[PDB]
């Protein structure tokens, strides 16, 4: 019948884009940080139903302020997003991942909590997968590693190796066109082309550095929308947003547009 995960009012382009979703949001301090550094957990005070959650890792030597944009966008639109701080900046991909699955171990921890804002406000079986640079290919080897994850959306991602043919969990990649750090044509796209089993995407910014999708960036309609629509499809299992989600966005912002297996 009705999908139990639909969540929020029927999307346009115009909602996608915008800054705020429909939901109001609220963030809290995560106080005891179990596995990483630290955390902000964002969350829609009335989203009407539980939620799925996201956890977003930023890259070498950066702190959340790199990837915090996302944590309204996505909340507003029916998430429970968790952005973290490594222990270390200097961690790498592996220890990325590790601290990413233990926030959304915290978060599920924090839905069971009485005392905690999200106290069942999230659905832990189903969640999802952000992060930049080696953030983003800590966010690969996640979704390698735990296939139950309902979604991916790495950004300008690196590893040391851009093998990621074992990924059966719904992934979109952003790209950043001028990428000086990680450039596409030996990091985000073959890392895409690794990837067989899965629906995928691939969105590369025209003219972007490495930050091109970072807080501040000034593409976010666009990246806010395929970012939401990507995690509304497949985490939700929305098929409101299949369009969305599949399509070459008409933008004069994109440089390169690849979609496979996507529905």
């Amino acid at each position: 019948g009705a999908n139990p995960y639909a969540r929020g009012p029927n999307p346009t382009a115009a909602s996608l884009e915008a800054s705020e979703g429909p939901f109001t949001v609220r963030s809290f301090t995560v106080s005891r940080p179990s596995g990483y550094g630290a955390g902000t957990v964002y969350y829609p005070t009335n989203a009407g139903g539980t939620v799925g959650a996201i956890a977003i890792v930023p890259g070498y030597t950066a702190r959340q302020s790199s990837i915090k944009w996302w944590g309204p966008r996505l909340a507003s639109h029916g998430f429970v997003v968790i952005t973290i701080d490594t222990n270390s900046t200097l961690d790498q991909p592996e220890s990325r991942s590790s601290q990413q699955m233990a926030a959304l171990r915290q978060v599920a921890s924090l839905n069971g909590t009485s005392s905690s804002p999200i106290y069942g406000k999230v659905d832990t079986a189903r969640m999802g997968v952000m992060g930049w640079s080696m953030g983003g290919g800590g966010s690969l080897i996640s979704a390698a590693n735990n296939p139950s994850l309902k979604a991916a959306a790495p950004q300008a991602p690196w590893h040391s190796s851009t093998n990621f043919s074992s990924v059966t969990v719904p992934t979109l990649i952003f790209a950043c066109e001028n990428d000086s750090i990680a450039p596409v044509a030996s990091s985000a796209l073959p890392i895409y082309d690794s990837m067989s089993q899965n629906a995928k995407q691939f969105l590369e910014i025209c003219g972007g550095s490495h930050s091109c999708a970072n807080s501040g960036n000034s593409n976010q309609a666009l990246i806010g929308k395929k970012g939401v629509a990507w995690m509304k499809r497949f985490m939700d299992n929305d098929t409101r947003y299949s369009t969305f989600a599949c399509e070459n966005p008409n933008s004069t912002a994109v440089c390169d547009f690849r979609t496979a297996n996507c529905s």
